[PDB]
């Protein structure tokens, strides 16, 4: 049972590997397969280290991290400090144009209510964004109990996203890293934790989602544009936490486009990104559940010496094992 640090590290690895390579593809609408396998080979033979710079997915990442470790209960306060004072240090890290409002807010002496700025977003609908999911893996890393998780999934995503979409899909992904992590789980059993879950916090579209997985897993050969149709790679989270679960799970067994020399975190990354769209938010969030399912060995020094931060990173990951540790 007992998670290692080699998952804890591994999750944080694969959340920042796939935020910095994805960052290359994001938003560009077409994006090829080929595309990604010739990068990830340009890659591997950089001569400098610390080619790839990560963007504000790992930005509120290591704040999630530095909060969590301030108030290892969970202080909503501190977090909100910790994101609007990390927004305000670095605000050029990619952030989404609607949530800007929130940290100027936050920095405001305004508003009292951390969760206030949030609920006014969109004309007091909320965000459904993906934000809330990008950064919420550390959750799962922290707190064993997944009633933990699921509570602290919803207000730590609350904070910046109070769509129910939003925070809805920030606790499918926390969930996910969460079993991902708890043993090496079987396809059938993974989805049936999940399935269970989300039918209780139900974020019905969510559920449905998932039921599409099971569908699409009982395939084979299913082309992109059937994922990308029935599943998405939007900005939304309904639109790629979903997609960031079945990439995980596709990336299990062999996909016959993508050689098999890579393995299974690689293949993920690699094929995450080929869905195009969203590409550094669903690596990232696909990235963190490989992670935590593999572990570090399948992080390779090639890989993660690429990427801004990975030092930092591996500290980080540290620390948050030691926090795992400390509520068992
Ligand atoms: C560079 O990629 C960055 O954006 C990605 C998402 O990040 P986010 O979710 O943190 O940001 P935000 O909360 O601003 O919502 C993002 C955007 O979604 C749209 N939108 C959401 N709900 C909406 C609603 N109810 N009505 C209308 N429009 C809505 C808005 O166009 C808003 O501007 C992430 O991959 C990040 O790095
Ligand atoms: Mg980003
Ligand atoms: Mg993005």
């Amino acid at each position: 049972p007992m998670v290692s640090l080699a998952q804890v590290r591994g999750a944080l690895c694969g959340a920042l590997l796939g935020d910095c390579m994805g960052a290359e593809f994001e938003g560009s609408d077409a994006v090829e397969l080929p595309d990604v396998l010739e990068f990830v080979r340009l890659l591997e033979k950089e001569k400098k280290a610390g080619t790839l710079f990560y963007t504000d997915d790992t930005a509120m990442t290591r704040a999630v991290i530095q909060s969590l470790i301030a108030k290892p209960d969970f202080d909503e306060v501190d977090m909100a400090k910790r994101f609007a004072e990390e927004y305000k240090k670095e605000p050029t890290r990619g952030y989404g144009a609607g949530v800007v409002q929130v940290f100027k807010k936050l920095l405001s002496p305004k508003y009292s209510d951390v969760f206030q700025p949030a609920r006014e977003q969109f004309d007091g609908k909320g965000s459904y964004g993906n934000g809330g999911a990008m950064r919420v893996a550390s959750i799962a890393l922290a707190y064993p109990n997944i009633q933990d998780v699921i509570k602290f999934a919803r207000r730590s995503a609350q904070l910046t996203h109070a769509s129910p979409l939003g925070y809805n899909g920030a606790i499918l992904q926390a969930l996910a890293v969460h079993f991902a992590l708890q043993g090496e789980l079987k396809r059938d059993t993974f989805l049936e934790q999940l399935i269970g879950e989300m039918e209780r916090i139900e974020k019905l579209p969510f559920c449905s989602r998932l039921k599409k997985i099971k569908e699409f897993l009982a395939s084979s050969n299913v082309p992109k544009a059937d994922i990308v149709d029935e599943l998405g790679h939007g900005i939304a989270a309904l639109e790629s936490v979903p997609t960031a679960i079945y990439s995980f799970l596709h990336c299990m067994e062999s996909d016959p486009d993508i050689p098999d020399l890579y393995n299974n975190l690689q293949r993920t990354i690699i094929y995450s990104i080929s869905l195009g769209g969203d590409t550094d938010t669903i690596a990232t969030m696909a990235g963190a559940i490989a992670g935590a399912y593999y572990g570090m060995d399948q992080v390779t020094p090639s890989w993660k010496r690429s990427c801004e931060a990975i030092v930092e990173t591996e500290e980080s990951a540290v620390k948050l094992y030691e926090l795992y540790c400390k509520q068992l």
